C-alpha cells in the first residue's frame, strides 16, 4: 500500500484531502469529515519515507531546513495534488489536497440561466465567494467552461497553483501558474492588460495590490473574475472596501460601484439523503445598487436583493427555502425561522 | 511561415491582434473574435523559437529571467506591434497588438475648434480619458498634430511603447520609448524638465510618482498631456486625488486646481464615432476642485456651453439605444 | 540529589515551580507560596553544574553568551517543564515551571453547555484570556477535548512549547512545537492555511504578524482559538486593536468585528469566567468603536450564556472581591 | 596609595563620592563640597592605570572603544561603588559613588502602615518618585524588606547597578545587575515573565520599552515597582503617558488606569526627614486616569485621607521655611 | 561645423537653447520659438559623435548605461551651457541651455528700493519663485550684486551648476559647484554653518533635507536665499510645508513663520513680481495655518512695498491677462 | 608670510575669523565685517599648499575624497582655531575661526549681580541665546568662571569642539570634546548623570535627544546650561516646545515649566565711538511665569518681564534704553521708537 495506492484509494472514495500523520493510519476527508482509512497506524519512519521519496532534492532541502514546505505532485492517470509537508509532536505529517480534474458543467451542477447571464456580461467585475471548501472554484470553472463553450474570446488566468485545467474550445485559454509561469499576481496582471484578454481570472482578492490591479483591469474594460471568503453580498462589498487604508477607500468604493457586475456568495449543505448541494446568494449590479455602493449605503442592499427576483437575484435565505433538511438549512440561514 | 509572414498574414486579414500559444496554431482577432489560422498547431519549442528569433539579447534576458516581458517590434512597410511574451500551462506564448501608424487630423476626426482652444493653452494639464478603445491616443495624436502644424515648439513624448509616430513639422518632436530610449516614466519626466519642452505627453497617469512629476511639470510651466480610464470629468478629478495617501492629498488637490486646464472624457459609439465630455478649467471650477466640492462640477459643465464645455450626455444628443447604453442618465 | 530527583520531588509535592538560586537551597512553589526544600544551600558552582548538565550545546551557548535563556525539559515518566536560566547577584539561577500534562474534561472542570456552544461554531475567532496562571490553557484544552470527542475534524495547534498533549479521538490532532516542529508562529500559521485544518490553536498572540495571520485564518473560514493576558472582554477587544499602528487599526477593527465569535476572560482553586458572545449588536459596537458600551451588553446577554466577571463571581466573599471589577 | 586605599580613605572621611581627573589630585565630595586630598596631582598615565587596574577585560574594552563606561565595584568589608569612567580635555577620569549597603526598615524610617498596605497589594504598579536624593530607592528597599519579612514570594530585581542587597528571608530574592547579570532592562523584563516572580523592581521608568514591559508585567498579574523623577502624583501620571507617541498613548493610558495601585512622590527635608505625597488607586481615580481628567486628581488625593492618601503639602504640615521651600502652595 | 561652432552660432543668434535631434538639422530657440538652422539634417551617427566628442568618460558611461544624462559644458570666450543628453525614436538627442553669464544690476533690471530693503535684512529666509524661465536666478544675482556692492560680508553660494559668476567687491564671494566643488546640497549646507557666511544662496530647494538645512541655516542667524517653482507667495508657503510628511509639518510651519522674511514670486521681456514681506500678522497667518488670508494681507501691505502679482501687472493688456491671477 | 604669521596677524587685529580663498588676498573678519588684508592675491596653488601643509593624512584624505572637511588647529603660544576647508569656483578656500583663549570675567564684561544670581541657583535650566556671533558663549564662560571662582562644585561640559578651557579653581572642571573625548552629546549626557555633576554645559539645544536628555538632567536636579539661536525670552520658549512632535509637546512644556530658571537673549551692538557692547533680555523663572509656560500662555510673558525689574528682569528694548547710537539701538529693538 504505497502513496500512489493511497491516493488512488482516496480518489476512489471521493476524498478532497488525504492526511498522513505519524502515529495514525492514513485519514481522508469526505464531505467535510476526516476519517481513518482501515489501515495500520503509520509510524514516523514510514510517514517520513512516504513523503521523502516523492520529494525532489530542492523540496527535501526546503523541507529539511525550513521544517515545512509546499509543492504539487502528480499521479499519472489519477490526479494532481497540492502537498504540504510538516512536523508535529509525533513526527512527520502531510496533506495531499486533490486538485479537481474534470471540469463540471453548469448543467452537471444544476446551475441555471442566471449564471449564464452573469457570465455573459461584456466587462466588469464578478465575485464568487464563500469560506474554504464551499465550492467557489468549481462554480467559477463552470462559468468559464460555459464561456469557453460559447464565445470566441481569450480567457487568461492567474492561479497559485492552477486548479482546473481547461481545454481551448471556442476561447483561447491561457492559464498561468504563479511561481512557475510568472513571478507573481501583480506581474501577471500588469502583463494581462497587454495580453489582449477578454476575461481574466484572479485567484483571490486579499493582498491589496492584486485588488488594485484587479479593479484597474475591470475598470479598463475587461471581464474580471475574482474570489473572497465572505458569506453574503454585503459582507463581500464591505470586505473589498474595508481592507484599504482611509486615504484609498473612496476610489476603491467608486471603482467598485462602476465595475461590479455580480456577487455570488455560496455554501454547501449536507443534502438530505446523502452528499451535498450548493446554495447561493446572488446579487446583480444594477444602477440602484451601484448607487448604494457609491454612496456607501450598502446596508440597504440586502432588501434590494430581495426585490431583484426578476433579474435572478436572491438572498441566501431565499435560496434555502428551495433537497436539504430544514435544520441543516437553519444552521446556515442568515435568519433562522 | 515565419513570424514576419504570420504578421503579414494577420494584416492581410485585417486582424487587430495575433496570438501565439504553445499547443495551438496561430490565432488572430478580427472584428472582436479570436480565430485559428489554417495551420498546424505550434508546440512550445516552435513558439519559443519564433519569439526568441525576434527578441534582442536584453529582451531574451528579461524574458528568460523574469518569465515575461514587453517590447515593440516593427515589420518594415507593414506595421509596428506592441508585443508581450509570457509563459503558461502549455508553455510559451505571445501577443502581437498592431499599432496604428498614421496620425489622423482633427478634421478627419470631425473635431472642432474647442479642441484647438484646449490644445492652444500655454501651460498646464490636459487629460484625455475613457475606457480602452475609447480613442484617447487618437484624440491626443490629433491635438499634437495640430500643434505640430501651428507652433514652433518642442513636443516631447514618453510612451510605453511609442504608439503614433509624428513627423517634425513646425514643432521639434522627440518621442521616447520607455525601456528602450529611457529607463522609466520617472527618469524621462525628471529629464524632461531639462530638455526645454513646451509640450509633454505622458501615456497614462497611473503611478503616483508619474502623477507627481506630471503635476510638477505642469505647475513648472509646460503644457502636459495625460490619460486615464475614468468616464467623466468629475471622476477623473476625484481619481487623481483619491490615489494619493492622506498626507499628500491636499497638495495634489491644490496643484491640480491651479494647473488643470481641461478634461476630455471619451467613448466610441456605432453610427464608430467618438463622443466627448469636455470641461474647461475656469476660476469657478478651479475653486470647486480647490475646495473639494467637485460634486457640483457636473452642472458647472452643463452651464459652460459658451466656452465649449459639454457633458457626455449632452454630446450624445447630437442609434438612440446605442446612445442610452452609454449615457450617464438614460432617457 | 540531582536535578531529575529534585524535579521528581517537586512533582511529588505538587509544586508548580522549582527555583534554583545560587546561595540558597532549592525552593518550590506550592499553592502560591515559595518555600525552601530541607536541603543544604546550593552554591554557584553546583547550581551552574545542575543547569549546565541538562542543557544541550546550543542552550549552553545561548546561556553563556546571552547570560540567560529559555528551553523545555522532560523527565521521562514524570513531567515536562518550562525552564528559564539566568544570572543574579549571588550567581546562576533557574526556574522550572511544570507543564500540566493530563487534559481535563469540561465536566471535570464544571464547564457548562455555553462552552460547548462556543466551541461548536463553524468558523471565526475565539479568545480565552486572563493573567499568568489564570487557567487559560486548561480551559482551551477542555474545549479542544470536547471537539475531539464530538467532531470528525482536523485540530492543528502551534505552541511554544506544547503544553497539553491530546490524543486523536474523532478529530485528527496535529500539535506543532515552535522552534522544534516549526520555525515560528508566522511560518506555521502561513502553513496552516494549506494543511486543511478545521480548528487552529495559536498558543500565543505573540506579535502583530501572528495576529494578522490568526485573523486571516479565522476570516478565511477556519475556527481559530487564541489567547491574551487581558482581564475582561472589553480590554481584550481594545487590546487587539490598540497594538497596531494607526494606519492599520481600522482594518483590524473591521476584520475583528466580522470574525470574533466569543471572548472568555478568566481567573482562578476554582475558575471564574467572563463570557461574551459575538452577536450583531456587539459586532457593531466593535465595528463602530463603541466597545465602551459592551460591558452592559454582556450584562443583558444572559439568554445566550453571556456573563460579566462580577456576575459569575456571585455564584470566599473576600476572595471574590479581591478579583471583582466592582467590589461590593 | 592605590585605588583601594583611596576609596578606604574616602570612606574614612565620610565622602559620598571620589573623583579622579587627569591633571588633578584625587578629590572627594563631603557634605556637598568637592575637596582635594592632600596628595600630589595625578597625571593622565597614572589615572588611566588606576582605572585600568580595577577594570575587567570587557570593561577595559567598553572603555577603550566607547571612550567611557559604567560598572559596579566592591571593596570587601568597606562598600560597593557605582563607577563611571570617561575622558576629558586633560585625559582620563572616573567617579566613584558610594552605594549604601544596609537596608533600613520601615520602622527605622518612621514609615507607617499605609506603606505596608501599598506593599501588600497582590498585583499592579507602584511608583516611587522624586528628584535625585529624595530617597526613592531607600523607601523601596524598606517596602521590599517588609515583603521579604512577611510573604513567601519571589522578589526579582533588575538594577543598573544593584544598589541595596537584600538577603532572602521569607521571599526568594534574585537581584539582576544590568550589563553584568543581564544585557538590558528589556531582556530581563521579557525573561521576568517566565521567572515566576511575584514582585518585580525596575530601577527607573525611563525608556519606552522598559515602561511597556513594566506595564505588561503589571497587567499580566505581578506587583511591579518603578521610579521616576516627577514631583507629584498627577505629574507622574501625565509623564508616563506623555512620553509615548500619539498612536500609543491611549493604550498606555488604559493599561495604567487598570494597573496603577499607588504613587508615592517624595522629597528630603532638614529637621533630614522624608515627606511623601501618597495616592491610592481607587475606581474614581482610575476613571480620572482612564478618561484623561487627571487634573482633578490633586483634590481627590486631598479627600482620600481615610485610605491614607495625602498631598505633599498636607504631609508637610506634620522648619516652616524649609517646608515652604518644597510646598506646592507656599503659605 | 562642429558643436563648438554650432554653440557659437546659437550665441551669435541670441538663442536660449540649442537642440540636437537625430533626423533633424540643428535647431535653436530664440524669443520662445524653436527653429531649424539652415543646415543639413543630422543623422544618429553624427549627433551621437557630436555629443560623444564633448563628453568625458564618466559622462559617456552615465549616458551609455543610463541612456540619458546631464552635465555642464563650456565654450571658452563664448558661454557655459546646461547640457542634457538623451535618446528618442530616431536616435540620440541633446539640449544645450545657455547660461546667463553677465550679472545685471538692480538698476539695469528696473528693480526698486523694496528689493534692497528685502536684501538688507540681517538674517532669515528669502524666497524668489516662479515657473521655469521666469527670471529667478537673475533677480537673485541682482540682489547679491547689490549686497556685494554695499556690505563687507561673506556670500557663499551652492549651485547645480553655478549660473552667474560674481566678482568679490565688498563681499567675499565663494561659489560652490555641486558635484565638482562639493558632493551635494546637504554636505555644502552642513559645511556652510562652519564657513562663517553672512549670506547663503541655495540654488535648488532640491529635497526635504536641503530645506531642513536651509531653514536651520536661516534660523541659526544667516541670511538665506532660496528658490521654488511656485507662482505666488501663498502657494510658496503652502508648498514648503506640504512637501513634508505629517509628523514633521508643524515644526516646519513654525520654523518658517519665525524665519521667513520675504517671498518674491515672478514671471516674464520685462519681469513682474508678487512681493510679500514677513510682518507679525503674516507670521501669525503662517503659524496658525491661515495662509488663505495672506493674499489680501499682501493687497494691504503697500506701505512696506508689498504687491500682488495682479497689482504689479497693472503697471500688452492681453499679455498681462494671460498671466493674471484674476483676468479682468 | 606663512599661515602661522597670517593667524598671528589676525589675532593681533582682534579678528574672529581668517578666510583664505583662491584668487583673493587673505581676509579677516573684525567686529562683523570681512576685509582684505593688505597682501597679494593668493592663487589656488598657494591656498592649497597653505591648507594641505597643515592637514594630517586623515584630514587630507577626508578633504580630498569628500571635497570638504573640518578640524581644529593650534598655533602654539597664539591660539587654537576651528578650520573648515573647501572648494569653490576659483579653487580652494578655508576659514580659520579663532577659539577664544582667555576667559573674560563678569567684571571685564560689565555683567552685574543679576548674572550671579542666575548662576547661583542650585538646580534647573538656564538658557543663553542669540544668533551667530552674538557672544552667547562668552557670557556663559563668564558665568562658569564665576562659579569656578565661588563654589566647590563639579562643572562638567560637553562641547563640540571645546571652546573656552577653564582651569580648576574651586570647582572641579571636566570638559569633554565631542568626537574625541566622547562619542556624542547623548552618550556624554547619559554619562553625566552618573558623573556627580553639580553643573552641566550642553553646547546647543537643536537635535531632540540632546534636549530630552538636557531636560531630564535639569529635572533630575542638576544645574544645566544650554543655548539656542533665538532673540527673545518668548521665542526661546516657543522654540524649545515647537521643535517636538505633537505627542511629545505636553511633557516638554511641563518639564520646562518646572525646570527653567532663566533665559538670557543677547545681541552685540556697534558701540558709539568704536567696538561693540552686549545688550540682554533677561527673564527669571518665577511661579507666575512658570504657569505662563505650563498653561501655554507665554504670549503674556513679555509684559511679565517688563514688570520683573525687582528681580533684575528686563526686555531687550528696556536694556537698549541704557554707549550706543539711538539708530543702532533701533536697528535691534523689538519696538522701534
Ligand atoms: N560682550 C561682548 N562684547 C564684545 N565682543 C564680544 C562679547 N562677547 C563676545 N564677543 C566677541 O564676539 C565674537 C563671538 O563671541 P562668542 O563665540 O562668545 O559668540 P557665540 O556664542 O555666538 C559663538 P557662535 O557664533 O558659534 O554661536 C568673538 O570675537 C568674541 O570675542
Ligand atoms: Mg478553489
Ligand atoms: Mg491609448
Ligand atoms: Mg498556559
Ligand atoms: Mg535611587
Ligand atoms: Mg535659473
Ligand atoms: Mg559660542
Amino acid at each position: 500500500m504505497d502513496i500512489t495506492e493511497l491516493l488512488a484509494f482516496s480518489a476512489k472514495q471521493g476524498a478532497s484531502d488525504l492526511h498522513l500523520s505519524a502515529g495514525l493510519p492514513p485519514m481522508i476527508r469526505v464531505d467535510g469529515d476526516v476519517r481513518r482509512i482501515n489501515l495500520p497506524p503509520l509510524e514516523h519512519k514510514q510517514v517520513h519515507a512516504l513523503i521523502y521519496d516523492i520529494m525532489n532534492d530542492k523540496q527535501r532541502k526546503d523541507f529539511e531546513e525550513f521544517l515545512e514546505t509546499d509543492f504539487s505532485f502528480e499521479v499519472p492517470g489519477v490526479a494532481r495534488f497540492r502537498v504540504n509537508a510538516f512536523n508535529q509532536n509525533r513526527g512527520a505529517g502531510a496533506v495531499f489536497r486533490t486538485i479537481p480534474s474534470k471540469v463540471l458543467t453548469m448543467e452537471e451542477l444544476g446551475m441555471g440561466e442566471v449564471f449564464k447571464r452573469v457570465s455573459d456580461v461584456p466587462r466588469g467585475l464578478v465575485l464568487v465567494t464563500g469560506p474554504t471548501g464551499s465550492g467557489k472554484s468549481t462554480t467559477l470553472a463552470a462559468m468559464l467552461d460555459y464561456l469557453n463553450n460559447t464565445k470566441y474570446h481569450h480567457i487568461l488566468t492567474i492561479e497559485d497553483p492552477i486548479e482546473f485545467v481547461h481545454e481551448s474550445k471556442k476561447c483561447l485559454v491561457n492559464q498561468r501558474e504563479v511561481h512557475r509561469d510568472t513571478l507573481g499576481f501583480s506581474e501577471a496582471l500588469r502583463s494581462a492588460l497587454r495580453e489582449d484578454p477578454d476575461i481574466i481570472l484572479v485567484g483571490e482578492m486579499r493582498d491589496l495590490e492584486t485588488i488594485r490591479l484587479a479593479l484597474t483591469a475591470a475598470e479598463t474594460g475587461h471581464l474580471v473574475f475574482g474570489t473572497l471568503h465572505t458569506t453574503s453580498a454585503a459582507k463581500t462589498i464591505d470586505r473589498v472596501v474595508d481592507v484599504f487604508p482611509a486615504e484609498e477607500k473612496a476610489m476603491v468604493r467608486s471603482m467598485l460601484s462602476e465595475s461590479l457586475q455580480s456577487v455570488i456568495s455560496q455554501t454547501l449543505i449536507k443534502k438530505i439523503g446523502g452528499g451535498r448541494v450548493a446554495a447561493h446568494e446572488i446579487m446583480i449590479g444594477t444602477p440602484a445598487i451601484r448607487n448604494l455602493i457609491r454612496e456607501d449605503k450598502v446596508a440597504q442592499m440586502y432588501s434590494a436583493i430581495q426585490t431583484g427576483g426578476s433579474l435572478g437575484m436572491q438572498t441566501l435565505d431565499m435560496c434555502l427555502k428551495g433537497l436539504i433538511s430544514r435544520e441543516n438549512a437553519r444552521e446556515k440561514a442568515k435568519i433562522p425561522e
